[PDB]
């Protein structure tokens, strides 16, 4: 049921024609574990959040042209897009530009991305979740891989 992306150019085009929801990314592997996971975390909140967020995968050996300048090292990445831009988090803990855990509460996802949300329609870069628990656009990072080559 979630939407897979198999061309950097679709990963751009996803989050360029999003001009009213959070673009939620999950850059890994249908088949690492972390990543199943947190598939299904995914998969059975996005309904719940499809108001304000729509969902999608990305498999980052069929498309690695993100992995360096997002960082993406960890078998289990999630990234937040808003209008373009990447939104930053500060949860209390973890990473600030991603989150590369498997998230265990269902309604803890469903909190960032309300969170990311809220805090990206008011024009901040980035969001402080209310509970304490670089990364240019994809279409920057595709124009720099064609310079560098």
């Amino acid at each position: 049921m979630l939407p897979h992306l198999h061309n950097g150019w679709q990963v751009d085009q996803a989050i360029l024609s999003e001009e009213d929801r959070v673009v939620v990314i999950r850059f890994g592997h249908d088949w690492d574990p972390t990543c199943m996971k947190m598939d299904e975390v995914l998969y059975s909140i996005a309904e719940k959040v499809k108001n304000f967020a729509v969902i999608y995968l990305v498999d980052i050996t069929e498309v690695p042209d993100f992995n360096k300048m997002y960082e993406l090292y960890d078998p289990c990445t999630v990234m937040f897009f808003f209008r373009n831009k990447h939104i930053m988090i500060d949860l209390g803990t973890g990473n600030n530009n991603k989150i590369n855990w498997a998230m265990e509460d269902k309604q803890e996802m469903v909190d960032i991305i309300e969170t990311v949300y809220r805090g990206a329609r008011k024009g901040r870069g980035l969001v402080v979740s209310p509970k304490d628990y670089p990364y240019p656009s994809p279409g920057a990072v595709l124009r720099a891989n064609a310079e560098a080559s």
